[PDB]
């Protein structure tokens, strides 16, 4: 199924992936298969008075290669060479090709700051996200499995059934799609 496309260090994007983006208010852009789902999701959290943005949806290869460098030069500065530094910020921003940004199916999703806080929102969408589709992607107790640290903000469109059956029973998508078989 098309919305179950796993992306990863084990996984790179196919060549020739095409994808239909819509842009949303913020000039961020998504597959447009998942804008309903995503719509809802925000209704909902705002329903409740959590109040978020897509920081981040769609990114380009380019846009992917300086996200992961601005890492590299973080980890650079608190001192690491630059060969630690790359593999330690492949922990946190996926090298190009590897990142579901680049299949418009995920959004890092922070607070407005001013109605909602970071860990309001983190909160909300850990509990809810799965019933519009989402789900938490790199979860605290996965990172063995996915190779990502705790990235509360990423939520990655599966569709319903299926992040409905990860939440209840506490996987990763690895997992999921591993037993599937
Ligand atoms: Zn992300």
């Amino acid at each position: 199924e098309w919305s179950l496309i796993l992306v990863n260090r084990q996984n790179p994007i196919p060549a020739q992936y095409d994808v239909e983006l819509e842009q949303l208010s913020n000039g961020e852009r998504i597959d447009i298969r998942i804008s309903p789902y995503l719509q809802d999701l925000f209704d909902a959290a705002r329903a409740d008075g959590v109040y978020p943005i897509v920081a981040s949806g769609y990114r380009t290869t380019e846009k992917q290669q300086e996200i992961m460098d601005e890492k590299v030069a973080e980890y650079k500065a608190k001192g690491y060479t630059s060969a630690q530094a790359k593999a330690e910020a492949e922990t946190w921003v996926a090298v190009p090709g590897t990142s579901e940004h680049q299949l418009g199916l995920a959004v890092d999703i922070n607070a407005d700051g001013i109605h909602s806080t970071g860990n309001e929102v983190y909160r909300w969408l850990d509990e809810n996200s799965y019933r519009f589709g989402f789900i938490r992607r790199y979860p605290p107790d996965k990172t063995e499995i996915t190779g990502v640290s705790n990235e509360p903000w990423h939520y990655r469109y599966v569709g319903i059934e299926a992040a409905t059956k990860i939440y209840h029973q506490g996987l990763c998508l690895e997992e999921y799609l591993n037993t599937e078989k």
